[PDB]
């Protein structure tokens, strides 16, 4: 399998952080709910959660982010980026 395109893959925010483990718990209780039923759910518990799981979640969203980021730029000004199989401006 290939991973990654065009950049870095944004990684999900701390909100869907949760919402991507938690929507397995519910396929498994509701393997039939779809897609658009199953994130319907969980939304509720977000706000139903603690003071030290909703915030810690944005947290941990933060780390991580910042590895993509570099993803971004730190890829796009390198010289691999520029050399490729393509023709045209030649030093003038």
């Amino acid at each position: 399998g290939s991973s990654g395109s065009s950049g870095p893959k944004a990684p999900v925010t701390g909100y869907v952080r949760f919402l991507n483990e938690r929507r397995e718990q519910i396929r498994t209780r509701h393997p039939d709910l779809p897609f658009p039923e199953i994130t319907k759910m969980l939304g509720a518990e977000w706000s139903k959660l603690q003071p030290a799981e909703k915030q810690r979640y944005l947290d941990e969203a933060e780390k991580e982010k910042q590895q993509y980021l570099k993803e971004l730029w730190a890829y796009q000004q390198s010289e691999a980026y520029k050399v490729c199989t393509e023709s045209g401006p030649s030093s003038g």
